[PDB]
């Protein structure tokens, strides 16, 4: 799936629209970035610079200058074409090709773009810059308003007004285009593909580090090149812990391994989290911790829908958590009251969702507590988990174990859209899955 | 194979053993990352950091302290033990850990250095520090010593000599210990193992990231969880392009694919590069083209040893590259003639080595032109090349060829040692490798 | 005359009335400069922030805050009253007095401005802010939009738009109110008084700088206790030189003396400059160049009125100039042709005219070429001149003569009304002048 | 007096003297410094970059490269000649005169800094300079230095030793020449002048700024432009306040007026405390308070020589101060036990002396708390004072007196030289000289 050069257009035109007459956005491309001394970390444009362009190089800006309510044109600053440093640096697009190859009316030299940007800003009223973003960035936007206040002799005037558009393209980018959910369909089938072979590879002895691996091949070969996000691979004690990256501990017969991994394709992440016993064989406790974090995770698909809000299905989910807990002795007392006094925070502390997109903890305003009512378009995740602390005072049997169940979905007019179902998540399922893998 | 230790203590004795006395050395970890709004790049630990310490954490600082010729010790400074933040930002080493974990004399909690390292250099002459190396390092270096030079009253002292250490503890890192080239050619097998898979798995069709895909599998499944550098694969006119990393295009049956991969193995580098035929037969162009830049490389690798240079095996190489070039009638003229113009520089534009190591292009110096005799210990790369444009104005034939094979090797007492001799280059080889792979 | 309490409020509701609803205007004091090591210039407040409090410490923040079109009120961040410190720096003014003295709503400690100005801005739609005027204002500024942005967990909202307020104030300050008027009529009447006193004073032999001195005591007597620009004091040749602020030369007996000084009263600027023979006598060349300079400002000021501009005027002078200097045969040609090509840049190359107030080159619009119509309330500066260089290819006898005239005037309903006419121009008056001053 | 072209370059060879060979020291102009909006303070030139080459202009550098202990040589950066950018902003020395002018070997455009100062550095092993005093000058020398490290491939290689030169330069400021001597004596008496005639001038009802005027007329005429720091004009409780420059009071009959002021003479610093009866008489309890502060200075003045301390002759004073308050009935207790717990704080709580020269607070080690030893050529103040605030819990008629007496004396070979002994401060000798300006 792809996005077309006509929604990239027509994302430009929508940012336009809600443009004063007579004003300029500016979006700049994303810094290279060191990785060690001379070399570089794989490229990875800035959201919304590519948003609005699909363009992956950096030393960019995008101008989008808007005359009046029907006049409005573009410039685009870029590399320029080097058959020197091409040859030496991987091709670039340059002036000549960029009208065409990415829709704009003008392209520049970014070599030039200190003495062509104030020319482009004289006059205006309005400057669209999302000042602190780069520094790069501010130290060129400024460079140019400051040659205009002081070019007063030379007629030129600059714009008095300086309007932050990140929140208005984070609204845009919050409502997903049926474009952008076919993307995102595939980012969550590649991502689930991924999964499946995760736990089909699996086997006591291998090493955390080595499902990552299998994982990221996975990515791969779907043209999936990058992660989205660093993967997690956490076995055993390891899962209780948020951000294990480390992914460095062999994996044990009787433990559980906590998988969070997500690929980014054409800009646009998956993010999917499953866990599993790595011998295939769920115990009776693991099984039971698992399937409070299930039901938690099917109610709350069930649930979402347009209308109710994360805050709501949240309040769902601690409800059963609540109970299931108490129910197993990891929690004493009365349901109710517990709930009033948060008594799942120790085992559940993070958010049941986030936004989903260009980024893996995607844009977008969530309203106080994350009670912004839910429309058609918004692409969230649904993340539920239950993490006991090897020293919690709790029945020594539930100790160690850390569990989260993620799928992606889309909300829509009746519902939502599981976008990574085809990752089993039944307990069932999950060793059915592993015993077939293993007879070969 | 791994760093010892007693190495990394070894390694700070001899930096110690280098610095003046009543001095204080100030080594700084990396900087985190951002890849993407609120998501980071996998750490990559600074490599004189990492040098001295092989720990992998940022906002920490090592400083050695010497006071006289026999007198000194170690402070350092890094995150403190969060129990309730661990949760969210993976395991720390912790003040308590540190000083037996890392081998220091004292550890600090990296939140208290601007109120702990002024009181550190107060009185001392001199403050050894990489001015430059990281804006968040000179800030906190500049403040302490601006503390000291304002406070006489509080009889505080400034050094106010300041001498980067650079120098000094990269000359250190071009000469290997025995463990270090024991990790290297371990980091050598894995990167051959890599290539290896690459020619097995190739098949015209595939794509190049698929490529990448196999590579990378491979780094990981051995331990070398990420690459040295970004990951070359060329096919085709691709090759030609020495910084092609969009590895987007489809292999053709016909066309050469150029693999330039490293992995990265305990911090230090792999760097191989092999070109092979997609379709595992080599055309007579490119076989012909193939034969001199092996021979080039087949002779450097007899070449190299102590007494010699760079510089003059590259003459060499010139040498027999202009002499093949004129054969097949790429060059026209007389030989030395040719050489003494340089006209071999259009279709080999690079250096033939470069130093390696915790960084693929390691750092050391090199002497004007890379004249710097070789002595043992020394990590080099020999990575001769031939590239001939599309649009060259040669034998048809050989238009859009891009060839380099290479191979990372460690100067020895009498000569050197091949780490990346395990992947087959000769040609017989090669054909033969992926017929016995494509029999499965 | 002086600033009454009342006005300084009437002054902020004039800028509030322009502000949209909903938003805070902030305006920063100027930092306290470094004259040399650990001592600084005297205190000169940043005349904006003066503009609108008269109120003279540095480290102070006056926050005006617009919640609809009847309801505002006003903040102000100054130092603290140290009791026990202020023995050693200064009395100030403190947050307890601040109210009532200042006529703020509110008064905080300079000291919490990182802790409270987020607080003011939280929910607003608009800041007014003058980005770039002061690094440490920007510093504190973008801090607390920062804070906000990143605060939506916390329920806080950054104003997404940021307007210079300079453009509006500035246009403020371009029309003066009658008690301003009242103050700069003063300041023209000080300055007057020392540029009598000069006149009187001189001597050949004595230094420029002498009547420098002269010119410092009289404003200082009179309660001007600072120039508002340093003072010109060029005599012969130094004359030529605009920019003479050296004064270090022994005046001559037959030449001319160049003064252009002004004191600065009240925070409002006198600018006066007046040309006049070092011995008392002009001589017949000196008298030939002062007269078409004395011409120009004649009929300049009898020009200057409402409907007419500063270039319309300056056309008057121009042909007035090349007329003379034709007479003269400083210039050969005809008149009109001359005109038309400029032939009397050589000789007057700076503008006829610039506003005056809180600055000596005071804000506000010039419009295109200074083509702005004059309106009541303005206030300007005539001051023509004539340079001949010594090395000038004229007659000989006109070399090396530097003179220039300039008062002070502000457009009135029927013309304007000449702020500094209390000091002579007229050769003979000058004259006259001098050899009475000598009389006692 | 004045400094000689010969005692410049005495100077420039004391330091290369004490350069490593091998370097180059890199000695940077002071800034222009912005007064408001568009109009800049009469220019100070930066007391290091002045004591070496006597230049007062901005934007210069003067670079010294020592080659071995027999070779070195200057090259000045500054202005180029422009005799439009002249005619407006004053005349420049330019890069044709400078050699003879200033001593230096060669003289370069400041524009053309950025060009040749890394081929200046380049290959030296050590570079003096004084990182933080100006960021402007941080920019210019690190940006050179970067350009070195990163230029192997040109050749260039950039010192990595870089050592502060200020402490060097400071000890050397620290002990005065005969010239300097002279100056500063020739100061002393310009400055004593100035005090004289403000004795002279006062009378009840004048304002405190008319006396500072007085104060400044007289350093002008003599040919010290500047104050070498901000005139201090207490009278009555604004007396007990040390830095009250405000002076906007009327001065009543019955009060004591205390004024602070210097004059700068040749860049050197006058430093004169003299405080006195507004009416010209003392008060019993003025008188009082007067003695003391008297007794100390003339008692320091007879104790300051080679071989004791400020340290020691404070100790002094304090017993002195002391012994006096207890007969007063200021202070209640035994003489020896109030020295030991400091009862004299409350009312001298500053230092008796500080060095004297190019700063008024001038340069040089003080040792701890001011332990280190005078030896000849030290120039330092003898101020002490008693300051008993309007609500201290005293006798009555002491409280609201502010005393100080201030005199600088030069350290000789048998004991010092009072440059400031001029203008009288036994009180009957004060008395009779304000007797003897009232004559009718
Ligand atoms: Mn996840
Ligand atoms: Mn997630
Ligand atoms: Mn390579
Ligand atoms: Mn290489
Ligand atoms: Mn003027
Ligand atoms: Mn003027
Ligand atoms: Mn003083
Ligand atoms: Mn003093």
């Amino acid at each position: 799936s792809e996005i077309s050069r006509q929604e990239f257009q027509r994302r430009r035109q929508a940012l336009v629209e809600q443009m004063q007459p007579g004003s300029a956005a500016l979006i700049f491309a994303a810094p290279e970035v060191t990785r060690s001394a001379d070399s570089e970390y794989p490229y990875r444009q800035n959201s919304d610079f590519w948003y609005f362009t699909g363009f992956n190089e950096p030393e960019a800006v995008l101008v989008l200058i808007k005359s009046d309510d029907t006049h409005n044109h573009s410039v685009l600053f870029n590399r320029v074409r080097d058959l020197t440093a091409e040859i030496w640096f991987g091709r670039r697009l340059g002036q000549d090709a960029a009208p065409e190859k990415l829709g704009v009316d003008r392209a520049l030299a970014f070599s030039e773009i200190n003495q062509q940007l104030y020319q482009l800003l004289n006059g205006l009223d309005v400057v669209y810059h999302a000042q602190g973003e780069y520094a790069y960035a501010d130290v060129i936007v400024n460079s140019a308003l400051e040659k205009l206040r002081k070019g007063s002799r030379q007629n030129l005037t600059a714009p008095a007004t300086m309007i932050d558009w990140r929140p208005v393209v984070h609204e845009m980018r919050l409502f997903k285009s049926p474009e952008e959910i076919a993307v995102l369909r595939r980012a969550g089938e590649i991502t689930a593909m991924a999964h499946t072979r995760a736990m089909e590879k699996c086997r006591p002895g291998m090493f955390e580090y080595h499902l990552e691996g299998e994982i990221h091949h996975e990515f791969n070969r779907h043209g999936a090149r990058y992660p989205s996000y660093n993967t997690i691979v956490g076995s055993g004690e390891n899962g209780c812990i948020l951000h294990y990256t480390e992914n460095e501990c062999e994996m044990r017969d009787g433990d559980l391994v906590l998988i969070d991994a997500g690929c980014e394709y054409k800009g646009y992440a998956g993010d999917i989290t499953r866990t599993f016993p790595v011998n295939g064989k769920f115990t009776q406790a693991q099984r039971e911790i698992y399937d409070i974090v299930l039901e938690s995770l099917e109610t709350s698909l069930r649930l979402y829908r347009p209308g109710t809000s994360i805050l709501e299905v949240t309040g769902e989910v601690v409800r059963i958590m609540v109970s299931g807990l108490v129910k197993l002795g990891i929690l004493k007392g009365d349901v109710d009251e517990l709930i009033a006094q948060n008594a799942h925070r120790p085992f559940f502390m993070h958010g049941l969702s986030h936004w989903l997109g260009l980024d893996v903890h995607d844009v977008g305003v969530y309203g106080q507590d994350r009670s912004r009512i839910l429309e058609p378009g918004m692409v969230l995740t649904v993340e539920p988990g239950l993490y006991i602390a090897p020293d919690a005072e709790v029945p020594e049997q539930y100790r160690g174990i850390g569990i989260r169940i993620e799928d992606d979905i889309v909300i829509t007019e009746t519902g939502n859209e599981n976008l990574t179902a085809s990752v089993v998540k039944k307990p069932e399922e999950i060793e059915a899955l592993m015993v077939a893998a293993r007879k070969q």
